[PDB]
């Protein structure tokens, strides 16, 4: 994915609720760093829903791909209100700025 | 955002389900007094949907603009069945006229 349009789309469709950097604030969203590679709903400081939590999986390109798709539908009582995106290229590009940001 | 034109439209879209004065009635939808400054899903005695209540950004002119054009949209599970207003100017004018009626 391309990194560039990935922060477009993150400023636009994300920041609203969400920061990226390491020790960004928690917002309506928790702060992402450190996500690749860490299980569903361990934000440190941050207070998930019990739904977040559970679901289980390891968060990476493939789990992000289809949670960003739809959001409630992979994880059912998310407290996350956003519809999702839909076209493939745009999740893609979006995650890999996304694995870029959130790890540097 | 012209509050005359904003008056009309909000009789003609929004008032089959809405009050807006002190005091006023609930009805399929919540009075929406005191509506800007205040998180999404907080109308007083009102039952809101967990999405409605979850949204958790500010209302105001910005935020209402993107909410009525496609409300489904922005609150995925919202049970506000409405198809949005398509014009930014009727958006405008509406929201100007909310910004009064609400805050008198
Ligand atoms: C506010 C209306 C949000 C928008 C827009 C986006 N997200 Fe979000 N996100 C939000 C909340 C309230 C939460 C916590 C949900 C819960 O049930 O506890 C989240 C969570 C995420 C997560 C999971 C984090 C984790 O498990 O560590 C991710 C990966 C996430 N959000 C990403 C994300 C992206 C990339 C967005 C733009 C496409 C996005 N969110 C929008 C609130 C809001
Ligand atoms: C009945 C068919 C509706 C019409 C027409 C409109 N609205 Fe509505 N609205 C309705 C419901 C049932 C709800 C509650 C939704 C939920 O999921 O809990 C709402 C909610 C709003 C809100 C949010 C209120 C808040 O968070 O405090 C706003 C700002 C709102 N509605 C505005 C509004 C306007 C301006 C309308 C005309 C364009 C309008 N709604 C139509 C039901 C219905």
């Amino acid at each position: 994915g391309d990194v560039e349009k990935g922060k477009k789309i993150f400023i636009m469709k994300c920041s609203q609720c969400h920061t990226v950097e390491k020790g960004g604030k928690h917002k309506t969203g928790p702060n992402l760093h450190g996500l690749f590679g860490r299980k569903t709903g361990q934000a440190p400081g941050y207070s998930h829903t019990a739904a977040n939590k559970n679901k289980g999986i390891i968060w990476g390109e493939d789990t992000l791909m289809e949670y960003l798709e739809n959001p409630k539908k992979y994880i059912p009582g998310t407290k996350m209100i956003f519809v999702g995106i839909k076209k493939k290229e745009e999740r893609a590009d979006l995650i890999a700025y996304l694995k870029k940001a959130t790890n540097e």
